[PDB]
């Protein structure tokens, strides 16, 4: 039996699901600690640039579990992703500790560029501003990537690098209340929100498992954004990233929310 997680009905995906909406011929990178092969998840390419993790296999989790929320395959097992016909790339910039280093991040990014990824997702980030990440998200956004970063966990009000640039689409949490969770950072260059607490997802082993962070509300918008895309093949990631924050439902205050909640209903009208 297929369950479909409380985050993917609040974003309204299978609203999306219904008029024909699936992500469908759109290519979705996961810059994260790799993808685990999984029977809810079809994997079609990617890359490591982890020295000494030559796999994109995920040894942490995380990158397994950020995918499943863009992606999980819409059948009878396990869960349904926002967009669950996204082409999806293993892109391992992590390692199985869950850190790695800006310069596999940057690579990770280059490759998308140079492979003609129409979404990045990075479920990553640091207080710390860097020149080297900032120009592969200005390239990679020159080369039509859409890029999407976590605000931070931290519940200070200031976004981590990369999702402050200003060429990165910043993604903060909310709960089930359609509150900020509290540890979603907010502030200046904060784009939208998602649901980020008690999500479930695909998980190495062939299983499930919950998590919370900025890290599972920026896979939503990852996904959102592919639905756009089905629905206008024509658009830029400009256009998308506009639309997105345009059909938001306002939540309150800027500052603590961008522009509100993403709504892949409202996106795909
Ligand atoms: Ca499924
Ligand atoms: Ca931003």
């Amino acid at each position: 039996a297929q369950s479909v997680p409380w985050g993917i009905s609040r974003v309204q995906a299978p609203a999306a699901h219904n008029r024909g909406l699936t992500g469908s011929g759109v290519k979705v990178a996961v810059l994260d600690t790799g993808i685990s092969t999984h029977p809810d998840l079809n994997i079609r390419g990617g890359a490591s640039f982890v020295p000494g993790e030559p796999s994109t296999q995920d040894g942490n989790g995380h990158g397994t579990h950020v995918a499943g929320t863009i992606a999980a395959l819409d059948n009878s097992i396990g869960v349904l992703g926002v967009a669950p016909s996204a082409e999806l790339y293993a892109v391992k910039v992590l390692g199985a500790s869950g850190s790695g280093a800006i310069s596999s991040i940057a690579q990770g990014l280059e490759w998308a560029g140079n492979n003609g990824m129409h979404v990045a997702n990075l479920s990553l980030g640091s207080p710390s501003p860097s020149a080297t990440l900032e120009q592969a998200v200005n390239s990679a956004t020159s080369r039509g990537v859409l890029v999407v970063a976590a605000s931070g966990n931290e519940g200070a009000g200031s976004i981590d690098y990369p999702a402050r640039y200003a060429n990165a689409m910043a993604v903060g949490a909310t709960d089930q209340n359609n509150n900020r969770a509290s540890f979603s950072q907010y502030g200046a260059g904060l784009d939208i929100v998602a649901p980020g607490v008690n999500v479930q997802s695909t998980y190495p082993g062939s299983t499930y498992a919950s998590l919370n962070g900025t890290s599972m509300a920026t896979p939503h918008v990852a996904g959102a954004a592919a639905l756009v895309k089905q629905k206008n093949p024509s658009w830029s990631n400009v256009q998308i990233r506009n639309h997105l924050k345009n059909t938001a439902t306002s939540l309150g205050s800027t500052n603590l929310y961008g522009s509100g909640l993403v709504n892949a209903e409202a996106a795909t009208r």
